[PDB]
């Protein structure tokens, strides 16, 4: 329950104070409205039909109008706090998952991530701010009606507040006793019903033996017993309320008896006792809310604590400082072992695969297990559990993470296109780095220029949600253009060609040929033509390579590769 | 929505009318208390002489005694009426339930039937009771307060009742328009959230492209837009409350101002204004309750119809009237086809079993999908779809239902013992017919005497639920005693041996031999010795016979019986 985030609201603390000054005014407005009942009876209608009686209708409206202004500015100030606390905190939260690993994204919260955080953070702000709005509005209201109690009918106010604990103990104790009696009646009635069900469970036996009249007689007796038990319980519960109301009326009668003795002469005065009495029930509304402050406050902090766990959750380990502009060296594997978190089976077994510079290496598999994540290690969405990916002679742990992400391109039809413009998406995070004519040329080599030309605005349009939803085949060639513009030494392809468009998928293949014309290339293609031009093929058995060699040699020696080659047709 | 339901209540309409007078007395008590509020403000507190005041606490405490007694008698009589109707309706529907076929009891409602005859029956009674209580009491209170404010003011009541509906239309229209605007801001907030999840889907892409800074800037922009929309939505919702408060305050201000601006009232001498206003406030509650009277009536009456359809459901067909005291004829089967209501596969295919008198037939086979069918056809638990099941030269359809059930016995380990004495259990529906000495002899042959003398009081003690809980084998002994006492010509044995007690199950087979002296029986066999003792054996595939011959003849022709002999070893 111990809370930080006071520094977070510190720049907006003035917001909370300008809220609270209005809230105290709201409470005072309610107090003054209740106070106006005194002139509305003393000088209301018994005396002359003029003067004070005519000035209350002028002010009461205004009081409510004033209350309304409070109810506005209060609601304006609290929101002006809460939304800001929603923004920056969430912004700070959003500053975290970018440096956080893909693991907790991986099926722990894929879409329920935001559906959690944005909702429970809203609840955090709402509940904390509502604890603030209630502890002061309801609280200041309580102090207002209490000072009102002590302002009119001092002695009567003492007895009025004295009877409240007596009323409370009376109602609670009598309710507890009658609830205990009702609980006893409940178990007796349960016994009767338990007897009753056994009668009708065996209608088979009753039917074969034909004791229908006996069954009716026994059920009549049992139902009479059930009726009597029902009567007893309703009798007890019905005697419950008149006793509680009796004790309440006795408290009221004692209050009226207070007038009998001169302890309260001139506390009566006018019908001011209404102000005394109404205030008491007017106190009941805020008072009931007060005890819920810890119910709300805790909840908010509890919700915050949940998302607070995300805040201190350890980011990706960053133990790399080496920097590279163009890793001409070969990417490599050596006795490398990595396990998918949550899986005991090795997702990666000891592999000595080498990736020569400017040459292509391919993995093939019907299930896709193993090869679906082997390149991810070069990308380092997961840490190197064991092994040596000595990319350009140094490990990915040795090298700076940001540089590693720079040196690698990852092309796939599963691309998530960004809501920014296509000219910004293509040069995303690099719009200042690269020129517009370079972007256009990259579109030409990716052969997306036709689709951009067919689109109404051209190169500065809208793409996805709040956009046009261009087909995934186009999204692939934008990714290929992206890789071309980055011109990264390492490119990763997956080549899950669901369907081959007429001359457009061939254009995609031509663009990929341009991509692999230079650069180091990694592919897990399921497309036969891609396998044909693969310089070396390493087929994967779930979590390890079964055969290494060229597809022609692996066709000569059937092994496992040729089996998949024949079946995949 | 239509009910008849009145002859059920007709002998108990006295209860409802006494309840009605009780509830009108309660409402009049509440009205008189709100009336006694008048002298309090008028002369109780303002004037010096409180001798007039001290009269009032006596009147209010006495009125509360009166109200408590009225509530008590109200609850007593309404509970009387409810318990009587649920009692008589449960008895009637149970009488119909005896006549219901087993198909209704064949899992159509096995635990939900208990729900029907207890929970929804009580809901029927309680809902009708609450509907009547609500209409008479709240309506009477409404008329009481109406005449009360008309009494203390011809015109103040009129003005209040005319500005009430204007308050209603004002609050309704402002709430409707503001709710529509709130929904508009809601869908805009939904749009920006759509942008939010689309923004955070591709964290994988963001990481490989390293656009964390631009990602942070863009999320800052969308978060700012979301905060602005939140500010707009909360401002719009907040601006509601001062508007309704303003219109309500204008209504109150108009009340006071018009009532005191000229002399159109001329009669508001005292806190009678407080009386009328408090009575309107206390009128708001029963007015709200009256709206739900139709809802409660409809709920309870739908429950009534739910139980009604159970009540007026077609009983077992009873078009058989032939009678017999003791059928020596050979009960036989002739091309009889029968299916359970359910799966279309025939539970019984056209078959021609013959059961000679005196001789015992044994239905054999594991089956599991029809073993208990042929037992069930004897007792007409389900109607015969086709062919002739002939009982002494007359079909089961021809013979009287009660007579046929008399002529047949059904012994099984799975048997419902009645919650009555052991002497009553043995002679259930036969107490007057047989003698206790005969019961003792039947106990001797059943060999439960060793366990009946064990029991403390003897043959006249509770055995079932809320009883000794005698074990299942002991229930089988009492069942065989019942079979002996009935001495019916036909008897069915289920004979799920499960385990064989030492010298007690042997005595159970001795009792079975006492049965097998005569009284032809079709026995379901899981007992090799009883299989050997069978005069004739007939196997069942599931819907039709596999073979029909003695177990030695089925050792000659193996068929299916030898496969059972494999598991009997």
């Amino acid at each position: 329950t111990f809370r930080r985030l006071w520094p977070t609201i510190a720049p907006f603390k003035a917001g909370l104070i300008v809220a609270g000054v209005a809230l105290i005014l709201n409470a005072a407005s309610d107090t003054f409205m209740l106070s106006l009942l005194k002139p509305l009876l003393d000088d209301g209608f018994g005396k002359t039909d003029r003067s004070v009686l005519v000035w209350m209708p002028l002010v009461v409206i205004g009081l409510m109008i004033l209350r309304g202004i409070t109810s506005y500015v209060s609601s304006y100030c609290i929101s002006w706090v809460s939304g800001k606390v929603v923004m920056t905190m969430r912004r700070r939260l959003f500053g975290h998952m970018m440096g956080m690993p893909v693991s907790f994204f991986d099926k722990q919260s894929t879409g329920t991530l935001l559906s959690r955080i944005t909702y429970d953070s809203e609840q955090v702000a709402s509940s904390s701010s509502g604890a603030l709005i209630t502890v002061v509005r309801e609280g200041a209201s309580i102090i207002g009606l209490f000072i009102m109690m002590f302002y009119y009918s001092w002695q009567l106010s003492i007895i009025l507040i004295v009877l409240a604990p007596i009323v409370s103990i009376a109602i609670r104790v009598v309710s507890k006793r009658f609830r205990n009696i009702s609980k006893n009646m409940q178990n007796t009635m349960g016994q009767v019903t338990t007897s009753a069900e056994q009668m009708l469970k065996g209608h088979k036996e009753v039917l074969i033996f034909g004791g229908q009249e006996v069954e009716t007689k026994r059920f009549d007796k049992v139902s009479n017993r059930m009726r009597l038990q029902g009567m007893k319980m309703v009798s007890a519960s019905s005697i419950s309320d008149p006793i509680i109301q009796l004790i309440a009326s006795l408290a009221l009668a004692f209050v009226l008896y207070a007038a009998s003795f001169p302890s309260v002469m001139d506390s009566l005065t006018a019908g001011t006792i209404t102000v005394v009495f109404s205030s008491m029930i007017a106190l009941m509304r805020p008072l009931k809310s007060l005890t819920n402050v810890n119910a709300q406050f805790q909840r908010g902090m509890a919700a915050c604590q949940t998302l607070f766990t995300i805040l201190d959750s350890e980011q990706e380990k960053d133990e790399g400082k080496r920097v590279i502009e163009r890793a001409t060296g070969d990417v490599e594997f050596r006795n490398v072992t990595f396990t998918y978190p949550g899986r005991d089976v090795p997702a990666l077994r000891n592999i000595n695969l080498k990736i020569p510079a400017g040459k292509t290496v391919a993995l093939v598999g019907r299930s896709g297990s193993g090869k679906s994540t082997i390149a991810s290690l070069i990308t380092r969405f997961y840490d190197i559990d064991e092994g040596e990916i000595l990319m350009d002679g140094h490990d990915l742990r040795e090298y700076t993470l940001a540089s590693l992400r720079n040196q690698v391109a990852l092309v796939s039809q599963n691309v998530h296109l960004f809501n920014d413009t296509v000219a910004n998406n293509i040069a995303y995070a690099r719009t200042e780095q690269y020129s517009r004519e370079q972007i256009e040329e990259a579109a030409r080599m990716a052969y997306a220029m036709d689709f951009i030309n067919k689109m109404d605005n051209g190169l500065d349009t809208v793409i996805g949600e709040n956009g046009v939803l261009l087909s995934g085949g186009q999204r692939q060639r934008i990714a290929i253009a992206r890789a071309l513009l980055r011109d990264s030494p390492i490119l990763i392809l997956d080549e899950a060609t669901s369907a081959l468009d007429t001359e457009s998928e061939r254009a995609i293949q031509a663009a990929l040929d341009e991509l692999q014309k230079n650069r180091t290339s990694l592919v897990i293609a399921h497309r036969l033509s891609t396998i044909e031009k693969a310089d070396e093929i390493v087929v994967v058995e779930d979590g390890v390579i079964v055969e290494r060699g060229t597809h022609n040699d692996l066709l000569e020696h059937r092994g496992v590769y040729a089996q998949l080659h024949k079946m995949q047709f």
